[PDB]
């Protein structure tokens, strides 16, 4: 696993998220479930906990965007860059933007929202890319049809626990 230069990390264990907008690709509850499960992945192996906000500035603001969207990194149309997320910190840091030029799906027929979201939240929490091929934090989106088997790899658990430690009890 790779942590980020300077090892920026959250100095608190309780983090808020806000789903700022919704893609036309899916039912709103599918977007909610995907994001909720993505957080869970990481919540499960650390003392981090998450709560959702519906107004104000949450630590992790989540949105869908197309091309230019308010930061210096425009999205790029279909495929390639699927999303991006900023390392821990204030304001735009911690935030995650998903390219709506992708077709987000609950399954693997398009771009799986839960999988990319689990990866991006890894970034929002302090993990950079891993050199390990079976890690979620590996840069490589394969269209893993088999989400039925998903498990955070040990390398991901090692990286995230190196930042925040294991679960307390
Ligand atoms: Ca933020
Ligand atoms: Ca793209
Ligand atoms: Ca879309
Ligand atoms: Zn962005
Ligand atoms: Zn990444």
């Amino acid at each position: 696993f790779r942590t980020f230069p300077g090892i920026p990390k959250w100095r608190k264990t309780h983090l808020t998220y806000r789903i700022v907008n919704y893609t036309p690709d899916l039912p709103k509850d599918a977007v909610d479930s995907a994001v909720e499960k993505a957080l869970k992945v990481w919540e499960e192996v650390t003392p981090l906990t998450f709560s959702r906000l519906y107004e104000g500035e949450a630590d992790i603001m989540i949105s869908f965007a197309v091309r230019e969207h308010g930061d210096f990194y425009p999205f790029d149309g279909p495929g390639n860059v699927l999303a991006h997320a900023y390392a821990p910190g204030p304001g735009i840091n911690g935030d995650a933007h998903f390219d709506d030029d992708e077709q987000w799906t609950k399954d693997t027929t398009g771009t799986n929202l839960f999988l990319v979201a689990a990866h991006e939240i890894g970034h929002s929490l302090g993990l950079f890319h891993s050199a390990n091929t079976e890690a979620l934090m590996y840069p490589l989106y394969h269209s893993l049809t088999d989400l039925t088997r998903f498990r955070l790899s040990q390398d991901d658990i090692n990286g995230i626990q190196s930042l925040y430690g294991p679960p307390p009890d």
